[PDB]
């Protein structure tokens, strides 16, 4: 069991910012977000399942999975919302495994947007939260979707409140300025990292 480290962080927190410092340490990374859209992607199997047994209109124009038909058809369809689970959760932990296996690093860094949000930080050896300000994530968002004030704002409502990431944070990194000295502050957190792993 390689040890991990759960990164995580609100929209706009500016994530691959820290992630990418600890990639340039020589650390694997494993971005849970990738994961799951490659378990859906055009061509993969559980598309092919969801849409036979969901219907084709869970297919959007570009082929992808049309991500908001199917919350709503599991929407109060426990049934259904547990059959989904029971194809997506399996595949998505084996290719997670997977590639937590397939590292070579002395720990891995597990991205996991949702982590509190699916209570998922038990999977993890140990949480850093990218700590950032309401306003930092309406910013970076708003300049990099190109969206409206409210649409983040309602956003940030359904996600996580700061106090709630930190309740289960082992390590916090503020990353509401620039990036330059974020590979200094991982430089720190990366030493420590190769010593719990060490001894777990
Ligand atoms: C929506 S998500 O993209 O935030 N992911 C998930 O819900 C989800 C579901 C099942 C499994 C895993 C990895 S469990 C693990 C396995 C080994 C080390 S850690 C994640």
């Amino acid at each position: 069991m390689r040890y991990i480290v759960a990164l995580t962080g609100g929209i706009g927190s500016g994530k691959s910012t820290v992630a990418n410092a600890f990639a340039d340490l020589g650390i694997n990374v494993i971005d849970a977000d990738i994961i799951a859209r490659q378990v859906v992607e055009p061509g993969a199997p559980a598309l092919h399942a969801i849409a036979d047994h969901f219907g084709a209109n869970m297919i959007a124009a570009d082929g992808t999975l049309q991500r908001r038909a199917l919350r709503e058809r599991i929407f109060a369809n426990p049934e259904e919302k547990n059959w989904l689970n029971a194809l997506l959760h399996p595949l998505i932990q084996q290719e997670t495994q997977h590639q937590i296996q397939q590292a070579t690093s002395p720990y891995v860094l597990w991205v996991v947007p949702l982590l509190v949000e699916n209570s998922l930080y038990k999977k993890a050896n140990r949480v850093l939260v990218v700590d950032v300000s309401p306003e930092t994530q309406l910013k970076r968002t708003m300049q990099r979707d190109d969206v409206t004030r409210e649409h983040v704002e309602q956003i940030l409502a359904a996600q996580a409140t700061r106090e709630a990431r930190l309740a289960v944070a082992d390590d916090v990194i503020d990353n509401n300025g620039a990036p330059d000295a974020i590979a200094s502050d991982v430089a720190r957190l990366h030493a420590h990292y190769l010593q719990l792993a060490s001894q777990f």
